């Protein structure tokens, strides 16, 4: 089997992408944030505290003839941005782009943190990291991909995120028309539960490539590119007037600037992030200070190849017995 679904930016900055997901019988379609940095499929629901729902579409398990309470199971998750959610668990039929999994754990939120409530466009998350990170207790549950894997034509999914435009998540096949050149594959460590890999270096604009190992994670659920402070300083030094602002929370730059590209290495291959992809717009409405799309990871503990980096590539998440990542230009 295969599946293919379009993923759509939630706003004009590409802050996140939403993908329609069919849950239950008859289908209830929710727009979920596909997140290769986490491993829970959770949804706003009829059980979510009413004051914490503000415009989201909810899953109502009592209206699904295939929903079953997973007795005794609870979940609770906290994300790298400080947001969180928790609740109970149903199993139900879940379909993405024509690919159907029966008995998928659907984690129904009883509580969500304010950042979720305040974003009416995201109805929940669909985790695509390794199932070892799934938070369901006392019986850990599998991700949608883990459940589908054995049925897929090939045990892979691909992320093809658009810049200021829709893109595609495919399951079970590589669309050889969706990229240019060849796909370069690189080793993955699953020891932290992530799609963790080592970039071979970077360049700023037309500058020389610096060969240096940068361990980080491929994370579709993170907006920005978070890299070591040395790398980030080298980038922003090429933008007149850019500076790190403790009060804003990162590097800002004059909105009048033209940003240089940023290249990262995948083995001997190179992925070029155009400068425009690094502009996240005014820090507040009407400001002439703009927020940068490359930020320091120093306070995180891990480097994160988020959407800024991934949307410059066609990315293969190869879930074979020994997982690997592939990157191609497009």
């Amino acid at each position: 089997s295969t599946g293919s679904a379009t993923t759509t930016p939630i706003d004009s900055l590409d802050d996140a992408y939403i993908t329609p997901v069919q849950i239950g019988t008859p289908a209830q379609t929710l727009n979920l944030d596909f997140d290769t940095g986490s491993s829970d499929l959770w949804v706003f629901s009829s059980e979510t505290t009413a004051s914490e729902v503000d415009g989201q579409t909810i899953y109502t398990p009592s209206k699904s003839t295939t929903a079953k309470l997973l007795s005794g199971a609870t979940w609770s998750i906290s994300y790298g941005d400080g947001s969180s959610s928790s609740g109970d668990v149903y199993t139900d039929t879940v379909s993405v782009g024509g690919l159907t999994v029966t008995g998928q754990a659907v984690e129904s939120a009883k509580k969500v943190s304010s950042s979720f409530t305040e974003d009416s466009t995201i109805d929940g998350l669909l985790g695509l990291a390794f199932s070892t990170l799934n938070t369901v207790s006392p019986t850990q549950q599998k991700t949608f991909f883990d459940n589908a894997k054995a049925s897929l034509d090939s045990p892979v999914f691909t992320a093809d995120l658009g810049y200021h435009a829709p893109g595609t998540y495919n399951f079970g096949f590589i669309d050889t028309t969706a990229y240019t050149g060849s796909i370069t594959y690189t080793a993955v460590s699953t020891k932290q539960g992530f799609w963790e890999w080592t970039s071979t270096g970077y360049a700023v604009g037309s500058g020389t490539f610096k060969s240096t190992s940068i361990d980080g994670i491929a994370d579709t659920g993170t907006t920005l590119l978070y890299l070591p402070a040395t790398v980030v300083s080298a980038y922003w030094a090429q933008v007149s007037g850019a500076k790190s602002s403790s009060s804003v929370g990162g590097y800002v730059f004059p909105c009048s600037a033209t940003l240089p590209s940023f290249t990262f290495g995948v083995g001997s291959a190179r992925i070029v992030i155009p400068g425009d992809y690094i502009d996240f717009g005014p820090i507040s409405t009407g400001s002439s200070s703009c927020f940068g799309g490359i930020q320091s990871s120093a306070g995180i503990g891990i480097n994160i190849f988020g959407d800024v980096a991934l949307k410059a590539a066609f990315v293969v998440f190869n879930g074979a017995t020994t997982p690997t990542l592939g990157f191609a230009s497009k």
